[PDB]
Protein backbone atom coordinates (compact mmCIF):
# COMPACT_ATOMS: atom_id res chain seq x y z
CA UNK A 1 0.00 0.00 0.00
CA UNK A 2 1.15 3.53 -0.63
CA UNK A 3 0.93 5.54 2.36
CA UNK A 4 -1.82 8.44 2.59
CA UNK A 5 0.19 11.83 2.28
CA UNK A 6 -2.77 14.04 1.76
CA UNK A 7 -3.53 15.61 4.48
CA UNK A 8 -7.00 15.38 6.27
CA UNK A 9 -7.01 18.04 9.36
CA UNK A 10 -10.82 19.20 8.93
CA UNK A 11 -11.77 15.92 9.40
CA UNK A 12 -13.79 15.16 12.44
CA UNK A 13 -11.97 12.09 12.78
CA UNK A 14 -8.78 13.35 12.81
CA UNK A 15 -9.77 16.02 15.16
CA UNK A 16 -11.43 13.21 17.55
CA UNK A 17 -8.44 10.97 17.22
CA UNK A 18 -6.21 14.14 18.76
CA UNK A 19 -9.08 14.82 20.96
CA UNK A 20 -8.90 11.37 23.04
CA UNK A 21 -5.01 11.70 23.00
CA UNK A 22 -5.39 14.72 24.26
CA UNK A 23 -7.84 14.07 26.81
CA UNK A 24 -5.66 10.91 27.67
CA UNK A 25 -2.76 13.29 28.75
CA UNK A 26 -4.97 15.59 30.20
CA UNK A 27 -5.05 12.90 33.81
CA UNK A 28 -6.18 15.94 35.72
CA UNK A 29 -8.90 16.72 33.55
CA UNK A 30 -8.22 20.74 33.59
CA UNK A 31 -7.91 20.91 29.49
CA UNK A 32 -4.12 21.77 29.31
CA UNK A 33 -1.07 20.06 29.20
CA UNK A 34 2.58 20.50 29.02
CA UNK A 35 5.74 19.07 27.93
CA UNK A 36 6.75 18.86 31.90
CA UNK A 37 4.34 16.34 32.09
CA UNK A 38 4.28 14.43 28.43
CA UNK A 39 8.37 14.12 29.41
CA UNK A 40 7.91 12.75 32.71
CA UNK A 41 5.30 10.13 31.84
CA UNK A 42 7.99 9.19 28.99
CA UNK A 43 10.99 9.37 31.05
CA UNK A 44 10.11 8.83 34.76
CA UNK A 45 6.64 6.21 34.25
CA UNK A 46 7.31 4.44 30.40
CA UNK A 47 10.57 3.85 30.30
CA UNK A 48 11.31 2.87 34.13
CA UNK A 49 8.81 0.46 33.97
CA UNK A 50 10.27 -0.88 30.65
CA UNK A 51 13.92 -0.78 32.94
CA UNK A 52 15.67 1.54 29.95
CA UNK A 53 19.40 1.99 30.22
CA UNK A 54 19.78 5.47 31.60
CA UNK A 55 21.44 6.19 27.76
CA UNK A 56 17.93 4.62 26.11
CA UNK A 57 16.02 6.63 28.30
CA UNK A 58 17.83 10.02 27.66
CA UNK A 59 17.98 9.49 23.60
CA UNK A 60 13.88 8.32 24.27
CA UNK A 61 13.76 11.59 26.17
CA UNK A 62 15.74 13.36 23.49
CA UNK A 63 13.08 12.22 20.37
CA UNK A 64 9.81 13.00 22.88
CA UNK A 65 11.28 16.35 23.38
CA UNK A 66 11.83 16.90 19.56
CA UNK A 67 8.39 15.06 19.29
CA UNK A 68 5.88 17.08 20.78
CA UNK A 69 8.37 20.70 20.55
CA UNK A 70 6.93 19.93 16.91
CA UNK A 71 3.43 20.40 18.05
CA UNK A 72 4.10 23.72 19.98
CA UNK A 73 4.52 21.94 22.88
CA UNK A 74 7.22 23.73 25.13
CA UNK A 75 8.61 23.23 29.20
CA UNK A 76 6.14 25.29 31.21
CA UNK A 77 3.79 26.05 28.62
CA UNK A 78 0.16 25.02 29.14
CA UNK A 79 -1.00 23.67 26.11
CA UNK A 80 -4.94 23.20 25.66
CA UNK A 81 -6.95 20.91 22.22
CA UNK A 82 -7.03 23.60 19.89
CA UNK A 83 -3.53 25.39 20.10
CA UNK A 84 -2.90 21.70 20.56
CA UNK A 85 -3.91 20.40 17.37
CA UNK A 86 -3.04 23.38 15.26
CA UNK A 87 0.84 21.86 16.72
CA UNK A 88 -0.74 18.53 14.67
CA UNK A 89 -0.92 20.15 11.94
CA UNK A 90 2.24 21.58 11.66
CA UNK A 91 3.82 18.99 12.53
CA UNK A 92 2.07 16.22 10.13
CA UNK A 93 3.05 19.41 7.58
CA UNK A 94 6.80 18.99 8.62
CA UNK A 95 7.04 15.05 9.14
CA UNK A 96 5.57 14.88 5.13
CA UNK A 97 8.21 17.19 3.70
CA UNK A 98 10.88 15.58 6.24
CA UNK A 99 9.05 12.04 4.46
CA UNK A 100 9.32 13.56 0.87
CA UNK A 101 13.12 14.32 1.08
CA UNK A 102 13.69 10.77 2.65
CA UNK A 103 14.67 12.40 5.73
CA UNK A 104 13.97 10.25 8.77
CA UNK A 105 10.86 11.52 10.28
CA UNK A 106 10.34 12.58 14.14
CA UNK A 107 7.59 9.79 14.61
CA UNK A 108 10.28 7.29 12.77
CA UNK A 109 12.95 8.38 15.38
CA UNK A 110 10.65 8.35 18.26
CA UNK A 111 10.45 4.92 17.45
CA UNK A 112 13.68 3.70 16.81
CA UNK A 113 14.28 5.10 20.80
CA UNK A 114 11.24 2.68 21.90
CA UNK A 115 12.32 -0.05 19.61
CA UNK A 116 15.52 -0.10 20.76
CA UNK A 117 14.66 -0.24 24.83
CA UNK A 118 12.78 -3.67 23.61
CA UNK A 119 14.01 -2.84 14.93
CA UNK A 120 11.44 -5.37 15.88
CA UNK A 121 9.47 -5.77 18.84
CA UNK A 122 6.85 -8.71 19.84
CA UNK A 123 3.43 -8.79 20.49
CA UNK A 124 3.98 -9.37 24.41
CA UNK A 125 6.09 -6.26 24.04
CA UNK A 126 3.86 -4.28 22.18
CA UNK A 127 1.29 -5.63 24.38
CA UNK A 128 3.55 -4.91 27.57
CA UNK A 129 4.24 -1.26 25.93
CA UNK A 130 0.30 -0.56 25.51
CA UNK A 131 -0.62 -0.84 29.40
CA UNK A 132 2.68 0.92 30.67
CA UNK A 133 2.30 3.93 28.47
CA UNK A 134 -1.65 3.18 28.83
CA UNK A 135 -2.52 3.91 24.97
CA UNK A 136 -3.72 0.43 24.54
CA UNK A 137 -4.23 -1.18 27.58
CA UNK A 138 -6.78 -3.98 26.49
CA UNK A 139 -4.42 -6.46 25.22
CA UNK A 140 -7.26 -7.52 22.03
CA UNK A 141 -6.32 -4.29 20.65
CA UNK A 142 -2.59 -4.45 20.46
CA UNK A 143 -3.29 -8.03 18.94
CA UNK A 144 -5.42 -5.98 16.77
CA UNK A 145 -2.29 -3.72 15.85
CA UNK A 146 -0.19 -6.67 15.36
CA UNK A 147 -2.85 -8.05 12.78
CA UNK A 148 -3.21 -4.83 11.21
CA UNK A 149 0.45 -4.34 10.33
CA UNK A 150 1.83 -6.04 7.97
CA UNK A 151 4.50 -8.37 10.03
CA UNK A 152 8.10 -9.61 9.54
CA UNK A 153 8.39 -13.48 9.31
CA UNK A 154 8.18 -14.59 12.76
CA UNK A 155 4.88 -12.20 13.77
CA UNK A 156 6.80 -9.05 14.96
CA UNK A 157 6.16 -5.72 13.48
CA UNK A 158 9.46 -3.34 12.21
CA UNK A 159 9.95 -0.08 12.96
CA UNK A 160 9.78 0.59 9.21
CA UNK A 161 5.87 -0.80 8.75
CA UNK A 162 4.81 1.04 12.40
CA UNK A 163 6.25 3.87 11.18
CA UNK A 164 4.39 4.13 7.94
CA UNK A 165 1.15 2.83 10.12
CA UNK A 166 2.20 5.86 12.56
CA UNK A 167 2.11 8.63 9.25
CA UNK A 168 -0.99 7.65 7.95
CA UNK A 169 -2.44 7.37 11.58
CA UNK A 170 -1.45 10.12 13.15
CA UNK A 171 -0.50 12.60 10.24
CA UNK A 172 -2.94 11.72 7.08
CA UNK A 173 -6.03 9.87 8.47
CA UNK A 174 -4.86 7.16 5.84
CA UNK A 175 -7.86 4.47 5.51
CA UNK A 176 -5.09 2.04 5.56
CA UNK A 177 -3.64 2.88 9.05
CA UNK A 178 -7.45 2.99 10.89
CA UNK A 179 -7.86 -0.01 13.21
CA UNK A 180 -3.67 0.41 13.84
CA UNK A 181 -4.73 0.63 17.97
CA UNK A 182 -7.75 -1.54 17.75
CA UNK A 183 -10.53 -0.23 20.06
CA UNK A 184 -7.73 2.32 21.95
CA UNK A 185 -7.93 5.06 20.09
CA UNK A 186 -9.99 5.76 17.45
Amino acid sequence: YAVKLKTDFDNPRWIKRHKHMFDFLDINGNGKITLDEIVSKASDDICAKLEATPEQTKRHQVCVEAFFRGCGMEYGKEIAFPQFLDGWKQLATSELKKWARNEPTLIREWGDAVFDIFGTITLDEWKAYGKISGISPSQEDCEATFRHCDLDNAGDLDVDEMTRQHLGFWYTLDPEADGLYGNGVP
